[PDB]
């Protein structure tokens, strides 16, 4: 069905979106994993997942409204030296595809296209949760302190 | 365990082939599903997350050799309009990919890297079946023409 | 047991086609399975295993006459080098081996070696099968065209 | 995928060696059947098992390397009279393998054939099990006696 | 249904064979049993049990061709004094066996008989084990020598 | 089969490497229980189990080879006072070990033992484990302090 | 707990010797399964496991203790030749051990370590075992001679 322009195009943005998040949250992952923090990478490999099944929608979706889906460009990773500095870029990123996302969102309504729309607030339903985990656990490497925080990480949580 | 700069290198280079066939292997993937042809689709699908296993080979690998993985960097995608030119371009994709395998696997030896070259000798192995697979699929499409190819891949094999 | 030294002699000779039979259907079948023809693979290996029970009766006969197996001398195999060559290659070759049946089996008939018989007439009955199954192929790949043939084997026959 | 001439050239070689194996395996293996030497069937009827395996990996290979598996030449079976002789007959064979093994995995590792050395270095290994049970059975009729030694191969071991 | 008298001559003389050898077996199998030789009773136990089966066989069918079974003479017992002597008069008994069922067989053939030809041929195949499995017994004798194939004896075979 | 002197030799030597490692683990394992840190414990007893999996590895192959394993001679021991001390000698017994087996795997590749070269690479890719395992721990020691630490190793991992 | 020092001292020693069982043994057994002697092999690594287990208790007790088990000094280990030797070799040193146990258990008792005693004597009982079962195997290779007695080996017991 041929779907509306902008809205592929919005689509393919918001597809990029999640192809930087599943390369930095990946990497992310097996950063902490070798530091030997597995419960990070067990955390932080379960939302690159996510993130692929984020662009997994996409792709059907972009395809099936017949627009081209495009995984060649590929945005700035920001990779950090240290937990915080990785967590804390983990969500600027998260926080940039929610502002993108409810763009793209007020923009399917308006021109009718509500499946996309409807796809599109699921996501961000997704993100928010995203969010979520992120600001938690920065706030708990405050509290508790950083020694005790990365403790707290050797173990996977059951 | 530090290692020797260019077995990272390598490793990098190789990883950089991994995810562009990632991506290539996955909208093949999603392409051929849109237009019906199941088993193409699920057998294109598998192969991109065997490409996902061998890309976190190598950053585990790079990781625990203290070199930084690099997913910054994609290379060209090369995506086709039809069945044969998007298998063929899957096949030269791999076999640039089994060239570079073969320098680094050498080169490994030199250094006495034995470990990473097993880890890419198993790698290779498995390339070496994906060229097996497209090959013969390109073959197939010869032998028995476009449209009795194309209605071969409708319906999912068991 | 002494056995009668001509029926020893038919014996291995019979054994001689057997071990033909053997490697031309089992290069066969893997021609075929390197083709993608998956189930020509499945039923070409298939006789080459009946061909293997049937020299294994040989052997275990002939050394029970206290004859000499004789494993050294191997035929002419001719191998094709398409489907229907290959096929009809096997037909000719068993149509051979049946012709030798024959006049083994009223031999031993003539000598009174009853079991050797009884054991070749059981053989006898597997080559007609083979026979049998080559004739319809062959027939079906003029019946529905080549390509349609080929298309057809793609899949193993559950 | 078109392979390096002297590789398939190797591997023809080897799979030559192999089919030799199978012949003499098979014919000692029935010959000890016969003998009422039941383990001693039993274990070398194993072992063609064991060289066929081989051989289908060598047909596979040289297929997929796109050359053409010589069957047909079938090398000096030396098949003895008695037990000692028989073993020792395998055992030099066996080594007489293992030589040719030596310098086609050299040779591989220098054309970067490595998935062809990786697949015969498991061989040579399967090799050298066979070649450590003859020596072991061939010590132990020295060591216990001969009559000892058969007696103890009336009986399958569980 | 009124068979054909010289058939029923032939099927009451090859009874009265089979009631020898029920006989010499189960006497035989018993002196190994008293001996303490454990596997020969069980072996030679097993032979006698065919032996009847045999014997009804025979009986059987000489009925519904309208003859009368004999189990009034009884042929010459040769009952050994050790083990040797005893299997080797079981084997001359199974060789005299197999001559008379040789010429019943050709003889049935000629008048049609074949249903009494399929049953002495399968009789005849059984005899010819019987055959192959005293030859064994008496070879393993020689070359294990007396006492070893004693002590070989003494347990059952699982 | 008649192995090469140097082979051996290596062999021997990381056969030596092995049980000082079987012996320091072991005795750090008990230390580490005495403590009551039952996770290192655990983990290091868990070591020693894999070093004389190794170490039973060349005995086999050492006597296969037809040379003479040597167990008498026991390399210096560096048995730490304290946890730090005590990982940071495993380390560097590992790396050390690491360093003989290149050099042998190397060697063994070019008199053509391929098959102890096979045995030592699977051998360095678990060494390369244990060192990996190591690093982690000693840099999770500063990362989260000894306090820390040494809270949580008091309770066995699942 | 602070022990006495020439207890601890006892201990060490007592640990001395186990090494050198745990050696010796582990070493002949893996000749004998070399050479073929699969219930040889059995029992004697069964052995290696015991004096592991041996060694295991003297340095937990020692550990806990507040003494410094040396694992460091190895003691004179003499392998044998052939299996009588091996066995007789095994024997001696049994029998060095259980003197100086002897010894050891009397101190204990006189300086009130009833406890270390008490796994002393546990001890002692394991290899006045140990002795039982070779004094049993050199005395049967002299009751049924050195092939029989070979023989005997060739098949695990269940
Ligand atoms: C380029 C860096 C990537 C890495 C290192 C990576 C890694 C992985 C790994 C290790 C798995 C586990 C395989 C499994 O058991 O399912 C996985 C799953 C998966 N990947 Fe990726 N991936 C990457 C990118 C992508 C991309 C670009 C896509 C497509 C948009 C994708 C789609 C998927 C999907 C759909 C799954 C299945 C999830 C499940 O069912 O568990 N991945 N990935
Ligand atoms: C020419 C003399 C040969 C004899 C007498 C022989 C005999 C046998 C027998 C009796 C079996 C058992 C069938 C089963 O249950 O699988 C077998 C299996 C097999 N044979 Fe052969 N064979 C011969 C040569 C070959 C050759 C030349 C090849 C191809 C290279 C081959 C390939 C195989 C394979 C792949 C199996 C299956 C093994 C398994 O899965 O158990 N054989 N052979
Ligand atoms: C004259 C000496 C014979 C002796 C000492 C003997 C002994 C035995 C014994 C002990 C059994 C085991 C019973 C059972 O559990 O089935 C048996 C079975 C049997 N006997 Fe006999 N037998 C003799 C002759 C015969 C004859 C002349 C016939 C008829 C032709 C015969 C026919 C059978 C049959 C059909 C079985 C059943 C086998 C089975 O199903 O296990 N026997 N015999
Ligand atoms: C140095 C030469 C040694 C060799 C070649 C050796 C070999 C082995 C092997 C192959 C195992 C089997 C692993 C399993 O499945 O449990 C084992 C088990 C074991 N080893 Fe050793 N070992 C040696 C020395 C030691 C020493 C010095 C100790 C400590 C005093 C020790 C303690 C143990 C223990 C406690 C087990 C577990 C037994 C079980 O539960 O089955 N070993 N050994
Ligand atoms: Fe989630
Ligand atoms: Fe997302
Ligand atoms: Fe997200
Ligand atoms: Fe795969
Ligand atoms: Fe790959
Ligand atoms: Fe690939
Ligand atoms: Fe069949
Ligand atoms: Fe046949
Ligand atoms: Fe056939
Ligand atoms: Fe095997
Ligand atoms: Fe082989
Ligand atoms: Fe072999
Ligand atoms: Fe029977
Ligand atoms: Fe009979
Ligand atoms: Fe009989
Ligand atoms: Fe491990
Ligand atoms: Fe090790
Ligand atoms: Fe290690
Ligand atoms: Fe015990
Ligand atoms: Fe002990
Ligand atoms: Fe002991």
């Amino acid at each position: 069905m041929k779907g509306d322009t902008k809205v592929i195009n919005y689509l393919n943005k918001l597809l990029g979106n999640e192809l930087v998040a599943i390369n930095q949250y990946f990497l992310h992952a097996r950063m902490f994993k070798n530091w030997g923090l597995k419960r990070l990478n067990d955390v932080e490999y379960h939302e690159s997942i996510d993130e692929m099944k984020h662009a997994d929608r996409y792709i059907e979706r972009i395809l099936f409204l017949e627009g081209l889906p495009n995984l060649q460009d590929l945005g700035k990773l920001n990779i950090g030296e240290d937990v915080e500095e990785m967590l804390r870029s983990d969500l600027a990123l998260e926080l940039d595809g929610a502002k993108n996302l409810r763009e793209a969102i007020g923009y399917a309504d308006s021109v009718h296209d509500y499946v996309s729309r409807d796809m599109m607030i699921e996501i961000l339903r997704d993100e928010e949760g995203h969010i979520d985990w992120l600001e938690t656990e920065l706030d708990l490497i405050q509290k508790m302190g950083l020694q005790n925080y990365l403790q707290a990480q050797i173990r996977e949580e059951g």
